[PDB]
Order: C-alpha cells, then sequence, then structure tokens
C-alpha cells in the first residue's frame, strides 16, 4: 500500500488544466483519484474524467470531479490505469479485474496512456499472470477446446460462488495459464482472429509512460 | 414471385445433402426459411433423423415449431454440414453475410462445420463484393467512437435500425454498423483491418469458407463446387 500511494500521488503531476483524463481501476489508481480530487478541491484544477468502471466513477464523483461517457467527449488526452504485468518491452497484461474490454476501448481513444504499478508488476517476459480473453457465450466451449488443443491451458473465470463470471458486455472470460509469452504479438494475432474472441488482455504498443513504486520511491520510465 | 420461387427451388434442392444421423447447422434468412420448411417435411413425413444447430433465435423458433431437434453448438462434437444464405457471393466465392443481423452466430457455426453450403437466388452472384453494405457487429459501449472512426476512414457507416427507428440489437446484444463501401477489391485486407479494431466483435466477410453454392436460375438450380 505504501508503494501504491507514493505512485498515485506522483501520477497526478501529469494532469494539466483543461484535460480530459481516462481513469482506470485498482488499488493503485484509487490513490491517484484521491490525489486528483485533492488538486481539484484545493488548487482549482479543471478537468473532465472518463472511467473504465462504475466503482471509479462513483469515487471521482464523490470528490467533485466531472465524469462523462466515452462517447460524450471527442478526445481523451491521457488515461492513467494500473496493469497486472508489464514486460521489459513495455507490453502489458490487463483484465485481472475482468474489465479488459472497456479498459482497451478507453486506452484506444486516449492520446497518451500511463500505467502506475508497484515493483512487483515489472517482469522480464509476460506470462506468469494468466492472460484473460473475453469470449462470446455461444460456442465458448468450442473456443475453450481450440485453446486446449493449441496448448494454452485455458480456464473459465468464476465468481466467488463458483458460477461463470459475466463481463460488463455479458461475455465470459477464459484465462490462459501460459507461464511465458515470448511472442505476445503473435499470440494476440492468433487470439483476435479466432471467431467468438471479442478482445484479449494483451495491451501491445499502448503504454507511453510507466511509474513504478520502488522501495526508494517512484521511478518514471518512458516506453514510446 | 419469381424470386420466392427461386429461393423455394434451392431450399428444396439443398435438403438432398441431408442424411440420417447428420448434425446440420441451420442458417438464417428468407432463403434458409424454405430449406428449414423442406427439412421439416422430410423429418415429419419421412422419419429423417438429424440434429440441428442454430445460427439465430429466429431460426431456432422456426425449427422448434416443426419438430426439428436443436442442440446447443457446444453439445455436439462436430457439425457435418451447415446450410445458410448469403447477401452476395463474388466470382471467387467470397461472401458478404449479415443482412439478417445474424453474422456472428453464422460465423461461429460455419467455423465448426466440416462443410459449408450457401443457397441463393441468381441475384446474389456478383463479380466483386461491395454493392451490398458490409455489416459489422460492434460492442455498444464506445460504439459512437467506433462509428466516427469508420466515418473518418471513409467507410460510409450507418447504424442498423429496427423498422420503428430504434437501434437493432443482435442475439448477443450488440449493435451493427453497415458500411456503404460500393466495391471491395481486397476483402482479406479489409477483414483484417476490421477485426483488429477494438470494439468490433465480428464482420460480415466470409472468406475461404463456402464449399458448395446452389444458385436458383431461370432454368433450375446450378450446383457450383467452390472449394
Ligand atoms: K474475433
Ligand atoms: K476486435
Amino acid at each position: 500500500d505504501e508503494l501504491k500511494q507514493l505512485v498515485g500521488t506522483k501520477a497526478v503531476e501529469w494532469i494539466k488544466d483543461g484535460m480530459i483524463v481516462g481513469l482506470g481501476t485498482g488499488s493503485t489508481v484509487k490513490y491517484m483519484v484521491d490525489a486528483l480530487g485533492k488538486r481539484v478541491n484545493e488548487e482549482g484544477l479543471d478537468i473532465v474524467g472518463v472511467t473504465t468502471s462504475i466503482r471509479t466513477a462513483e469515487q471521482a464523483k464523490s470528490l467533485g470531479i466531472v465524469i462523462k461517457d466515452i462517447d460524450e467527449v471527442d478526445h481523451i488526452d491521457l488515461t492513467i490505469d494500473g496493469a497486472d504485468e508489464i514486460s521489459s518491452d513495455f507490453q502489458g497484461i490487463k483484465g485481472g479485474g475482468a474489465a479488459l474490454l472497456y479498459e482497451k476501448i478507453v486506452a484506444t481513444k486516449s492520446n497518451k496512456n500511463m500505467w502506475i504499478v508497484d515493483e512487483s508488476k515489472m517482469v522480464d517476459d509476460l506470462g506468469q499472470f494468466p492472460l484473460p480473453v473475453e469470449v462470446i457465450p455461444y460456442g465458448s466451449g468450442t473456443v475453450f477446446k481450440r485453446f486446449e488443443e493449441k496448448g494454452l491451458n485455458p480456464e473459465f473465470r468464476k465468481n466467488e460462488d463458483g458460477s461463470l463470471l459475466h463481463t460488463d458486455s455479458d461475455n465470459y472470460i477464459i484465462d490462459l495459464h501460459l507461464g511465458k509469452i515470448e511472442n505476445p504479438k503473435e499470440l494476440g494475432d492468433y487470439l483476435i482472429n479466432q471467431v467468438g474472441v471479442v478482445e484479449h488482455g494483451l495491451f501491445l504498443d499502448i503504454v507511453n509512460t510507466v511509474i513504478v513504486g520502488r522501495q526508494d520511491g517512484p521511478e518514471v520510465l518512458e516506453a514510446r
């Protein structure tokens, strides 16, 4: 929590008056949103937020931040979100919290993307964290069998009570337990070209800046 | 009229490919309607034994009303043959589908199927695809943004509406944007672009899929072996 809070506080230095800002999810982002509300309510910062989730929208609105729908703004200047893993090549896995689709829709509209993470999220190669894939329910068992045959070690995502998780768009999630993803661009191409795959959790050539929480403070890394 | 008679002709001709014990994918549309009627006849009046796998809620409603057994696609381990319609078939046997808004489940079923047969009246045969607007199935969240990207890309998009003017919802509860492209000279490139767009679930280009086409002509059905 200590690392998350220094990073969330540092991140809001990137926000400028007049901006439209995408706000992501996670414990790390929660600290950032609190520090953003601080600036809005003490320093007169004027901005509009777009969020990847309800929980964040409700937090931002309780702080007096104006939130609009994605299709109500003509651009997003900067989106600040967390990540489940970030590799040495600055490719990400996201959607551990099941919102990979809306996260990618917000990221794609955004001019810049910043990810804020503690040190434990930085890996050499992606793949220890299971890769989520959003799948149309009808035929999802057959998609699962294709993934099993390819060697991707698929598992359907469950709610705490063991029922199938349904996403915001009413799809299922299949997590792939891959171990190591040496070629994420090849895997992403395979996945998106499978019938019934709506989106996957590889966020490739997206993040521009990363802020990493280390024991000695936040470190800023430029990706692209 | 003449067009209904051609659709009737190919729908009746198509059911000859159906044999006892097959698992058959059932398409969607006004031509498929005749085929499902013909299949029902063979089931109820000839004791033909098969299992159907549907591509839309409409087709399942028709098949159930006829006593055709329908199984979920994930309850069958293979599909022998799928018989569906098409909005356009090009001279190299590529298709546009989705005029009936069922492109996604149509493509899911076709992909499981060992063989795919399309049944059409002669008006469906084109040299190049594209006069018929290309349907694209899109996630609702962010779909105005997607629409604007297509507009900027010069793709002439239009959201699919019901007859009352409200937005059409597909069986999976997505929207459809039809693209008024006029002529599509490189459909593989176009398919690749569309599927790579965030928020696009599936598109109506059905490339290197169809095996057999039955075309209803003025002098009868012509069977074309595509691949
Ligand atoms: K896909
Ligand atoms: K897509």
